[PDB]
């Protein structure tokens, strides 16, 4: 694994990937001020450098952050190889559930004595969505279950928090699932448990 | 470069994620008989080999596609560290959006000449997703936008393709993002536009 000068690299012409959250990248930047950037990005030897295979975010994200330079495998492939690599890796990925992101803020505060501030900084977070995904876990069980398949989006999970009766939450939570109402909707119905 | 002899390798059993997905890790074990592993698993000294920071799909596999070694980085990190890396490389991506997905796989048919087939074998998809991928860039340019900003889901999108007058599809598809409707809902609605 080389360092690559990040002034070395440009950026692919043909890459699939046009929009770039702005906020999403600020987020990788600030996970790369506290830990480097974890995974070599893949370049090819472009001219007067190299040009970027796959890693366009982590590129950016670390010129953001005044790194000098980046981690880099330098790959010897085709232009149509290349693409299907930019591809392969965007793609064949597997996100943690809402449950399993709550989880791992948990492990850190409780087994690793780290403050809500310090877990933001060390993974790159809003502070909000550090807060908001540690409240999801005093859910009852059945909830949080619907959190984790995906039958419940974190906004409804989090209006349902507001439910005083835990009987009534759940109740409330299996009937927004089933009917698979909006998240407005399932506002309105919490404030009438009251 | 370094590449770890597939049996020293053993999971952490404080990783944060649990559940594997079957058809997720087929598919990402035929990307790595395509294409190999392309970012190396993140691992750390332990016992009498080395213990996964990140990487255990990689790893799980690496193994069903039967290979003898995957591509490691030896990291001499703390415990907290390694459990802050592994949070850090699951939650700090984006994912490119449907539209972008089928352009990519458009690309490889008509700029460098793949079949539909050899796509699916190089990048590691099932036939379905392609054929469904390539089928939504047929819709106007209003309703791909939709389905590149999450207004519409993929499922709303294969539905609205039945769809014969073009001035009607438009019509619906502004319909059911703005009244949020279900998938289900937008079937029905089809029919009897025929
Ligand atoms: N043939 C492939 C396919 C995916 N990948 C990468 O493998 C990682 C998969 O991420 P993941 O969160 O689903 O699974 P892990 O292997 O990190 O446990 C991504 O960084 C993909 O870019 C790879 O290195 N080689
Ligand atoms: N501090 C960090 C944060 C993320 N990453 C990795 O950077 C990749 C981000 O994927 P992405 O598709 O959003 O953007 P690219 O950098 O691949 O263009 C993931 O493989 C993350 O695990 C890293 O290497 N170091
Ligand atoms: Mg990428
Ligand atoms: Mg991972």
């Amino acid at each position: 694994v080389l360092k690559l000068p990040i002034e070395s690299i440009h950026r692919d012409k043909d890459q699939p990937r046009t929009y770039f959250d702005e906020e999403k990248l600020k987020e990788l930047s600030e996970s790369i001020k506290a830990q480097g950037v974890l995974q070599p990005i893949l370049v090819r030897k472009d001219g007067d450098g190299y040009r970027i295979i796959a890693g366009a975010r982590r590129w950016r994200a670390s010129q953001a952050a005044g790194l000098k330079e980046v981690p880099a495998i330098v790959r010897d492939v085709t232009e149509v190889q290349a693409f299907e690599l930019a591809l392969v890796e965007n793609l064949q990925r597997a996100d943690l559930n809402p449950i399993e992101e709550a989880e791992g803020y948990k492990r850190l505060v409780d087994e690793f004595k780290l403050t809500q501030e310090q877990v933001s900084v060390r993974v790159g977070k809003e502070r909000s969505t550090v807060a908001n995904a540690l409240r999801l876990l005093a859910l009852p069980t059945d909830v949080k279950g619907m959190v984790a398949d995906g039958s419940l989006s974190m906004g409804h999970a989090r209006a349902l928090l507001g439910v005083p009766r835990l009987p009534e939450l759940q109740n409330l939570a299996k009937q927004v699932a089933d009917k698979k109402l909006s998240v407005r909707d399932t506002e309105r119905l919490v404030q009438q448990s009251r």
